């Protein structure tokens, strides 16, 4: 559009944002050896379903038959659940959750490494997050998006690492996927200055090796082209007056969720 929200649509985000980022909560325990993917998914969505009083924006939508996406290791996203694929020891695995409540989407992603933690797998998670949350400190209005692509890919290169190009935020509100596309990277064909109540999200996907990657013959589980390991991370976000408000922040995040500027 791009579409502006008013205070009593910005206020349901807050709720839907909030059921997100606890479903995110609530599955970590559930996290470890020998869970398959499959079990993760049910317990996500009969918890959205059942006790959220929500539902999944993932279900049925183009055609998608489960209710998250769990992405491990190579995989870079868009993994689908399975009841025959285990997670095991030192594992990363990123779970995406997308709510709608009340007509509005939460949408939201973390990194969880399963057991034993190996040293690429924290630090990868550990920078992508960091890259989350640089971007996330320099959203205000009057600021273009370029920009902040930009300060994403510059961090991310400068720490040996890479940005998947074919992949970006996205608007979201009564709509999944809304304009603008938020790009975590620098391009020359990026223009968006940022107004109060826009929502958006901001989610990196960063590749330990080259940003190459390659679609699945199921067009659409994603992989790194030379297999190595993808971390992404993603909240969803209003622009304020003076800065923006996190809608899906956790207990664990260690970034506050009102930023402001001045
Ligand atoms: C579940 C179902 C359909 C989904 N379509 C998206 C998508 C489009 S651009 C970035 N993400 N993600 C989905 C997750
Ligand atoms: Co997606
Ligand atoms: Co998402
Ligand atoms: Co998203
Ligand atoms: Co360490
Ligand atoms: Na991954």
């Amino acid at each position: 559009a791009i579409s502006i929200k008013t205070p009593e649509d910005i206020e349901k985000m807050r709720v839907a944002g909030r059921l997100a980022a606890e479903v995110l909560e609530m599955i970590e325990p559930y996290v470890k050896p020998g869970v398959s993917t499959g079990e993760l998914d049910r317990i996500c969505n009969d918890y959205i379903v059942n006790e959220q009083h929500a539902v999944s924006a993932c279900l049925g939508y183009h055609g998608y038959p489960k209710s998250v996406c769990i992405s491990i290791n190579e995989v870079v996203c868009h993994g689908i659940p399975d009841d025959a694929k285990l997670l095991k020891d030192g594992d990363i695995v990123n779970i995406d959750v997308t709510v709608i409540k009340d007509g509005f989407h939460g949408d939201t992603s973390k990194m969880f490494i399963v057991g034993k933690p190996t040293i690429m797998g924290e630090r990868l998670c550990r920078i992508t997050q960091e890259s989350l949350y640089l971007a996330l400190r320099m959203v205000k209005p009057g600021i273009n998006l370029r920009e902040i692509g930009a300060a994403i890919q510059k961090f991310v290169e400068a720490e040996g690492f890479s940005v998947v190009r074919e992949y970006c935020g996205h608007g979201i509100g009564q709509g999944f996927h809304e304009e603008p596309q938020v790009l975590h990277y620098d391009s020359r064909e990026t223009n968006v200055v940022l107004k109060p109540g826009m929502t958006f999200t901001i989610e990196p996907m960063v590749n330990a090796g080259k940003k190459e990657i390659r679609t699945m013959k199921d067009g659409w589980t994603v992989k790194t082209k030379d297999r190595s390991l993808s971390a992404q991370y993603e909240h969803t976000i209003v622009v304020t007056d003076n800065g923006c408000e996190i809608l899906t922040l956790r207990k664990d995040d260690t970034i506050p969720a009102i930023i402001s500027h001045d």
